[PDB]
DNA sequence: CGGCAGTACTG
DNA sequence: CAGTAC
DNA sequence: GCCG
């Protein structure tokens, strides 16, 4: 819808990789706004008006129109590309990237031979290219089906659904986010051990990034899988097992988008409520720092519509939550 | 002034 | 806990 | 970065 965002996106990523998360959040919102406006902004007024664009941001959008080039883009630290390169390794965030840079590292060859890697980062580096590729949704289906078949094998009751970008109807998916639960509200307990060992038996899972299997309270699995046959690449696979009672909130959460959940959760807070992947709460007590000090009551939410409804919002289809 | 979402692993 | 990621 |  607009081409002034492609210029801001560069700045947003620069602040993000440098650790200035709040400023980056400000640019991210300004960009999600613009991309949502049909009539390309033209006047300073037409800028400030939009929510997520203030003086500072409006001034920048202008330069992109009267000059066709944002000046600041020429004053971005030469460290950014390397910081981005490093933070694109799964398991390494801004802190790790900055430390490696300070240590003199400038390439993945440097990381491979000189940096000490956590177990997750070593896996992330091994699949550096794979993890940056998005798969066609058709492949995401086969993966969701492979997990669903392995799960229903020892319990046909298990309800399995692919969420995230998949459920939002995108053509390509960065990974496959599978939600698993059960209508009886109890048979979901202690299944990770079984499901994972099953997927491991047929050679589907190749690496584990996060999987607390010694804990019978395991809620999530983040790992790597690869379908059988030639021409297959390793793909990221996320799985969460939730009790039916939290099905609507888990589904809403896992479906996203991320910026969508944040906005929805921010809204609930303004209403003295609290929204999480576990439930929607009301009468929540908090302090001046927006920090929760009181639990509050869990509200009944058997469906996603219920969540929207309780928050006083019209229901949005998954594809309409792609923020 | 100061929050900006709420939560689950890892070591 | 800080860091990281969903 | 934005906004209450
Ligand atoms: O910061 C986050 C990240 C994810 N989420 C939720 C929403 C998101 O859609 C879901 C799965 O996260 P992914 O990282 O898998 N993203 P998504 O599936 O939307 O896109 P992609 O195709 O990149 O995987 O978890 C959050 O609430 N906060
Ligand atoms: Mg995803
Ligand atoms: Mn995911
Ligand atoms: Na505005
Ligand atoms: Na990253
Ligand atoms: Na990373
Ligand atoms: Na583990």
């Amino acid at each position: 819808n607009l081409h002034i965002t492609e210029k801001l996106e560069v700045l947003a990523k620069a602040y993000s990789v440098q650790g200035d998360k709040w400023r980056a959040l400000g640019y991210a919102k300004a960009i999600n706004a613009l991309k949502s406006f049909h009539k390309p902004v033209t006047s300073y007024q037409e800028a400030c008006s939009i929510p997520g664009i203030g003086k500072r941001m409006a001034e920048k959008i202008i330069e992109i129109l009267e000059s066709g080039h944002l000046r600041k883009l020429d004053h971005i630290s030469e460290s950014v590309p390397v910081l981005e390169l490093f933070s694109n390794i799964w398991g390494a965030g801004t802190k790790t990237a900055q430390m490696w840079y300070q240590q003199g590292f400038r390439s993945l060859e440097d990381i491979r031979s000189q940096a000490s890697l956590t177990t997750q980062q070593a896996i992330g580096l091994k699949h550096y290219s794979d993890f940056l590729e998005r798969m066609p949704r058709e492949e995401a289906t086969e993966i969701e089906q492979t997990v669903q078949k392995a799960a229903q094998a020892f319990n046909s009751g298990l309800l399995c659904v692919a969420c995230g970008s998949y459920r939002r109807g995108k053509a390509t998916c960065g990974d496959v986010d599978v939600l698993i639960t059960h209508p009886d509200g109890r048979s979901h307990r202690g299944i990770f051990s079984r499901l994972l060992d099953s997927l491991r038996q047929e050679g589907f899972l190749t690496d584990d990034l996060v999987s607390q299997e010694e804990n019978g309270q395991q809620q999530k699995y983040l790992g790597v899988c690869r379908l059988p046959g030639p021409g297959r690449r390793h793909r990221r696979l996320d799985i969460i097992v939730v009790p039916y009672s939290e099905f609507a909130c888990a589904l809403l959460y896992f479906t996203g988008s991320a910026h969508f959940n944040r906005s929805m959760r921010a809204l609930a807070k303004t209403k003295g409520m609290s929204l999480s992947e576990h439930a929607l709460s009301t009468a929540v007590v908090r302090n001046t720092h927006g920090a929760k000090v009181g639990p509050g009551r869990v509200l009944p939410t058997p469906t996603e519509k219920d969540v929207f409804r309780l928050l006083g919002l019209p229901y949005r289809e998954p594809a309409e939550r792609d923020w």
